[PDB]
């Protein structure tokens, strides 16, 4: 119900940080991979890209923060409907 906050925000650049190591503002798909084996996963180089191109907004190849806070808005928006309909 409510909009992502200043400090919400914040740690979602933490854990932007968290794919994007160079902090270059992008994620590719060779350190999208280097985040799922940390979870125990083992993506195809080509199943990175498919990851990727439906984040990818602009569909320039890679996530960049706004793409990446969109998802994040979506997922929250998710989260808050369900929680509402638990009642
Ligand atoms: C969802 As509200 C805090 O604007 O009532
Ligand atoms: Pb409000
Ligand atoms: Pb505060
Ligand atoms: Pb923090
Ligand atoms: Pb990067
Ligand atoms: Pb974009
Ligand atoms: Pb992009």
């Amino acid at each position: 119900a409510e909009q992502l906050t200043e400090e919400q925000i914040a740690e979602f650049k933490e854990a932007f940080a968290l794919f994007d190591k160079d902090g270059d503002g992008t994620i590719t798909t060779k350190e999208l991979g280097t985040v799922m084996r940390s979870l125990g996963q083992n993506p195809t180089e080509a199943e990175l890209q498919d990851m990727i191109n439906e984040v990818d907004a602009d569909g320039n190849g890679t996530i960049d923060f706004p793409e990446f806070l969109s998802l994040m808005a979506r997922k929250m928006k998710e989260q808050d409907s369900e929680e509402e309909l638990i009642e």
